[PDB]
């Protein structure tokens, strides 16, 4: 397979592949990585759609695990795919034309970003406030990657450069701890550079129209069933055994429980097995109103399949360096708070400036409370986010990045509290008077449903040689892994949406031989343009000559500026407003 | 509208804009530019087909270009158009499948001394001329305004294979815009890697009215649109009402009848102004294509609009005074039978009749007089071939220099002298020259075109109007002699096409991104990567080593 850009490869639509005829695939996991691959197959490699599998867990507001994240342009491949599926929502339209025209009628931004005093906005809102640690950052993307495996966050930044607006922003937004991955912290700098202009106020953002299952999913599902792909429920596949040969690696039997029966599927080097290696929404517990979701660290069917096969082939991964001994401080719990009538209404109009029953955007992305204990941060996307949702029902998104501490009104770890008391310690940071945050946060007011979910930060553990298998394995005939736990060879990044998709068209069009380019993450950080423009934004708007740097950099800064004046470099430092 | 890049903009579909309904086109130009008009019209604007009219000069040449793969909007296009040649799938891929198939690179690109390949043919052979062109993509274009190409460069710079090999595909003279030269070297800075060998090239499998145009023709008669023939127009007439600019009539003359074209201020009028094929002559096996420097129906209309607002441009600059050496004369050279071809199959190493590649693009004869270039694409070129007849493409880069073997200036040959020139350059003995070039064996017709080179004559800024004029409220110019926003390449397709989503986006409100310009020159990999090829290859031209290294790899540099 190999890389493309542009339109030409954009447009292109691959010939059907030779041998396709007479291969099948099993595609183990129906979350998006995999609905993904089957899209690939059909579309793309020409698979009969009754040729395929996908084998499903499950059998045939308060929905906290239903729910997803935003997106940006450059989800490269998200699009590629998108564009071919109809929208449920706009008969005759795609899922990406859907999205387009809704993004444009009601564009996403946030009017308050950061908030502290109960209610305030934080004055340096806006602001990144990096002065001098802008350097490290600057430092940390001409670090190969290849030297800072294992590393963590903390491990590389400075003391200071943990206080600044900037690192409020980033670690809410994408959920980076401390104690995370240091290269997957560089692949996001690297990645989204060209939405340096649009961090703190979520203009870089986009959003579905709905929760991700209703809006992402079921137009995959009904373009997959209408090409005849098989669907198999309650299938809980414990392992894929793998034979050898020479370097070569076949996997050669699926077994699983299905309907309470033990079963193997018996494969040939034309069967393709694509696994969904782990699982961040794995052994979810959940609360209610009166009831905080049961804390636990249980392994299920996704972590124990890849234990499984990490057993059969070092190159097949190590599960434990993602599922286990993850700190108490990491963030666990999501909560989803239904607001029943309009009493609140003006603690967060008030925030946003908005009315909240217009059906257009709220909060923008995430209000994170800067001086909350938990590192409190919620949002209210465009609603109903649930098509469920009577007319005066807002749904509301609230999470805690860290775990580990007493709130400032409920004195409670999060992960102790039932959901009526993540509500009010909400309703506090709000600027609620206490002496009606007991009534406006109970039942007929408010109705809060927590999730603990073990593994929502798993993405981000530090990793080491191995840890994630390659979608496909060096040797591999017929087996790929898919997923934000899998090593795409690119330098994309997890915990998005895109990166499944990518995933996906790798390991189908690797196997498949789809002669067709895979587009390369968007080519943003070797774009002068965005480099030079991403050194203006990250200093709040300095000239190149008045920012904070050590003195050789600025000397070395100095003198480059002479040696470029009156260029055609010099027109492009001008156009970043550098100069 | 708007500049963007990527595939969500690619693919997103725009929403039909506000009005349209009461809105009418008329497109004056049937060239790609004023088809290609006429289909961002009926896809994205969604204007009615029957609203839109094609004005269409001529009653009732046909070769074109290469074209590459960034050719982001041109690529747009030709996604949504329906392939005639393989029913079922677009122009796109059809063009896509082929190239896959067939891939093109050349085996000869220079020869000399009667037929033999140049002894460093491959090599750009620069050297510290290198450096020459470093600079002057360091130079502002505001800083170069009118200047030509040899204002700029040494001496020894166009004694370099760089300068054969750019000046002979491209068409630059040596007096051409210094400016446009410089945008060529920075748009198409991603194939420097494959400019001698012909490999960063794609080719169409036909001639371009029956690859590129008929598929065009096809569409937009399947969606309605109006075509009307043997349309000469006169004027535009354009009201000033305070800073608009509103065009008001059209004047011309259809089937020998004066007619006038009221206009309201939702009829949208694109102009493509100016023509490099305008005025051309033909001769044939015999006789020399007659020589002229005539301004047809094209250019005096760009005159016409000139005079009546400065924001019109000024296509004097481009079409009056061209150099006596410019390049005027093309000829298309049809092989009867096999005895000329191992000729040819001795340079390309390729048999002629295996309906693949050939030469790959132009073979450039360097000690010819008349820096006579020729090509034989991949073959049939035209349908109606017979399964014998090969045809070859030959140009002359100067048309004031006698020939080596024949000894007259190109513009006063017949199609059998030129055929006879070229022969001599491919090593045939002379005694055999006559018969092999004579009309059982060869026929070769020559044609005269005056304004061939114009696309590139220097500039200053107002001498090509915008495509959308500043306050033009329905008039739009369309083209390779209007001005882009962009630092987009002319005589090229791309152009065209991106002239006229831009003229279409801007004038009817559609809210999608228009692609920019291929952003190759900013990418600091193809930065490095053309160091590298420039130099032919040179590397040359401790801790913080190794980490220099480890970042190379990591952005696939090494
Ligand atoms: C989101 C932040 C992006 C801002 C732009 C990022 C990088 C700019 C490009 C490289 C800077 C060139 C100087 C390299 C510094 C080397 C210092 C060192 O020897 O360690
Ligand atoms: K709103
Ligand atoms: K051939
Ligand atoms: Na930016
Ligand atoms: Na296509």
């Amino acid at each position: 397979m190999y890389y493309s850009n542009g339109n030409y490869e954009a447009f292109a639509d691959p010939k059907k592949p030779a041998g396709v005829d007479k291969k099948s695939a099993y595609i183990i996991g129906s979350g998006l990585a995999g609905l993904s691959t089957a899209v690939f197959l059909v579309r793309d490699a020409q698979m009969k759609g009754e040729n395929i599998h996908i084998l499903e867990e499950l059998p045939v507001a308060g929905f906290v695990v239903r729910g997803g994240r935003e997106m940006e342009n450059h989800f490269e491949c998200l699009w590629d795919m998108y564009r071919s599926i109809p929208s449920l929502e706009v008969p005759g339209a795609s899922y990406l034309d859907e999205y387009y025209w809704l993004d444009k009628e009601d564009p996403n931004s946030s009017n308050c970003r950061l908030i502290y005093n109960r209610g305030d906005r934080l004055p340096s809102d806006g602001q990144y406030g990096l002065g001098k640690c802008a350097n490290e950052i600057v430092k940390l993307i001409m670090t190969p990657e290849k030297e800072i495996e294992g590393q963590t966050i903390e491990e590389f930044f400075s003391d200071e450069f943990f206080k600044t607006n900037f690192w409020t922003y980033w670690s809410t937004m994408f959920a980076f701890e401390k104690w995370h991955s240091l290269a997957e912290m560089r692949r996001y700098a690297m990645r989204f550079i060209h939405h340096i202009d649009g961090l703190p106020d979520f203009t870089a953002l986009k959003f579905n129209k709905y929760n991700q299952y209703e809006s992402m999913v079921k137009p995959l599902l009904a373009y997959l069933k209408d090409h005849g792909v098989q669907f198999e429920y309650d299938c809980h596949v414990k392992n894929v055994e793998v034979d050898h040969e020479g370097d070569s690696k076949i996997a050669k039997k699926i077994v699983m429980t299905q309907n309470g029966k033990d079963k193997e599927i018996d494969l040939t080097h034309n069967d393709i097995v694509f696994v969904t290696n782990g699982s961040i929404t794995e052994s979810s517990t959940y609360g209610d109103q009166n009831t905080p979701a049961p804390i636990t660290n249980a392994k299920g069917d996704s972590w124990k399949l890849w234990e499984n096969l990490a057993k059969q082939d070092p190159a097949f991964g190590h599960p434990d360096v993602f599922c286990e001994n993850l700190p108490e401080r990491s963030w666990f719990v999501s909560a989803t708070a239904t607001l029943e009538n309009k009493k609140l209404a003006p603690y967060f109009e008030r925030l946003t400036k908005r009315s909240l029953y217009d059906g257009k955007v709220n909060t923008g992305g995430i209000i994170t409370i800067v001086d909350s204990n938990w590192e409190l941060s919620f949002t209210i996307h465009r609603q109903p986010h649930f098509k469920s949702q009577n007319p005066d029902q807002i749904v509301v998104w609230i999470y805690a990045l860290y775990s580990d501490t007493e709130g400032n009104y409920i004195k409670k770890r999060i992960v102790d509290c039932t959901g009526k008391e993540i509500a009010e310690e909400l309703l506090y940071h709000l600027g609620v008077p206490e002496s009606q945050i007991s009534e406006l946060a109970s039942e007929e007011n408010m109705n809060t449903v927590p999730v603990y979910m073990p593994y929502i930060t798993s993405y981000f553990m530090p990793r080491r040689d191995g840890d994630r298998p390659d979608v496909v394995p060096e040797g591999s005939i017929n087996l790929a892994f898919i997923g934000n736990f899998a090593e795409s060879p690119t330098r994309d990044t997890v915990f998005t949406t895109e990166y499944s998709v990518r995933t996906a068209m790798e390991a189908v069009y690797t196997l498949l031989n789809v002669d067709r380019g895979v587009p390369e993450v968007f080519d943003s950080i070797y774009d002068i343009r965005q480099l030079l423009r991403a050194m203006y934004y990250m200093s709040d708007k300095k000239k190149l000559a008045d920012q904070d740097m050590p003195l050789p950099e600025k000397l070395a800064v100095k003198t480059g500026m002479r040696k470029i004046k009156k260029t055609w470099v010099e027109e492009l430092l001008k156009e970043a407003n550098l100069v």
